[PDB]
């Protein structure tokens, strides 16, 4: 299910205000790394994931984040969730043709929200961010988009 989970996540994750504000470039690797280790422990344990799956999602993810450069946009951090996540997911069975659609919607709706509760308290400013309009916005890009 590789190319139908990128394909619903990553979108989302690329047309998400969301995601632009807090994925900025140039942000601390640190800063990076923490918002993505609460977010995808949020949104795969919202999927009701294993413990070790998402240990392994971590580990994904940091590499992942690893290959985007200092220079890199929101762009980029984006596909890195998307690469991770595919990685560990698009082959195992938690995800088939059945459930990809409603599985991306699911990883970006957590995404968004987990990043958005952690931001602000990492220094980084959502004021006038609809995080709930932002996330109806693309889980109805998935599902109609």
């Amino acid at each position: 299910a590789t190319a139908k989970l990128l394909q619903a996540l990553v979108p989302a994750l690329l047309k998400s205000d969301v995601f632009r504000a807090i994925y900025k470039r140039g942000t601390r690797k640190q800063v990076v790394q923490y918002v993505t280790n609460s977010a995808l422990q949020q949104a795969a344990s919202s999927l009701g994931l294993d413990a070790s799956t998402i240990s392994q999602l971590q580990t994904k993810a940091t590499q992942a984040l690893s290959s985007v450069s200092a220079d890199s946009d929101s762009t980029a951090y984006a596909k890195a969730f998307g690469l991770a996540i595919a990685q560990v997911l698009g082959t195992s069975g938690q995800v088939n043709d059945a459930n990809v659609n409603q599985i991306g919607a699911k990883l970006a709706t957590g995404i968004l929200r987990g990043s958005s509760a952690v931001a602000p308290r990492l220094g980084i400013d959502l004021s006038g961010i609809n995080v709930d309009s932002d996330i109806g916005s693309v889980t109805s890009l998935i599902l109609s988009g």
